[PDB]
């Protein structure tokens, strides 16, 4: 059973901007994916410090970086809140309007799209590198779900049969074709301590067979 749904008109606005306006600085979109994995570990980490059995479900708070060439698929993954099946719907927990609103009114008047995380708006820039997004996603008051998109207006939502996450959220990057240097171990290392050397979470990047 899966449901489609349009993007709200400014997203889709966004999505395409991201897509289609030439600019070579792709690499910030692991930094801004990053940033939203810390983010959601310290919702988590908040929440245990009055209730310790919201820790039930994962006790590990971690962002595991996963390349895998032979699906071409670049994986972040996070232990944090996660989201519910109405975030998920909501632009994946974020205002994602008013957020796109400021971001092209600074687009206009100088900024450039690294400058996307100070609009709330930064998962978007998966789409720099992504022909297509999946997001796997378990939030202790929901079941899990997968999210979907390849931009185009429209994205799916569907219950996930997949392996169970006990909570967190995968951020799965189908990579374009030309843009697989973002598989390789030196390259994301290198993204790595220059963009998110200070995230305080343990960021463990998997080697491939
Ligand atoms: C914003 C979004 C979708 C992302 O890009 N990464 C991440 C991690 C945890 C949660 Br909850 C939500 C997210």
């Amino acid at each position: 059973e899966v449901e489609t749904f349009a993007f709200q008109a400014e997203i889709a606005q966004l999505m395409s901007l991201i897509i289609n306006t030439f600019y070579s600085n792709k690499e910030i979109f692991l930094r801004e994916l990053i940033s939203n994995s810390s983010d959601a570990l310290d919702k988590i980490r908040y929440e245990s410090l009055t209730d310790p059995s919201k820790l039930d479900s994962g006790k590990e708070l971690h962002i595991n970086l996963i390349p895998n060439k032979q699906d071409r698929t670049l994986t972040i993954v996070d232990t944090g809140i996660g989201m519910t099946k109405a975030d998920l719907i909501n632009n994946l927990g974020t205002i994602a309007k008013s957020g796109t609103k400021a971001f092209m009114e600074a687009l206009q008047a100088g900024a450039d799209i690294s400058m996307i995380g100070q609009f709330g708006v930064g998962f978007y820039s998966a789409y720099l590198v992504a022909e297509k997004v999946t997001v796997i996603t378990k939030h202790n008051d929901d079941e899990q779900y997968a999210w979907e998109s390849s931009a185009g207006g429209s994205f799916t939502v569907r219950t996930d049969t997949g392996e169970p996450m006990g909570r967190g959220t995968k951020v799965i990057l189908h990579l374009k074709e030309d843009q697989t240097e973002y598989l390789e171990e030196r390259r994301i290392k290198e993204i790595v301590k220059k963009h998110s050397q200070f995230i305080g979470y343990p960021i463990t990047l998997f080697v491939e067979k």
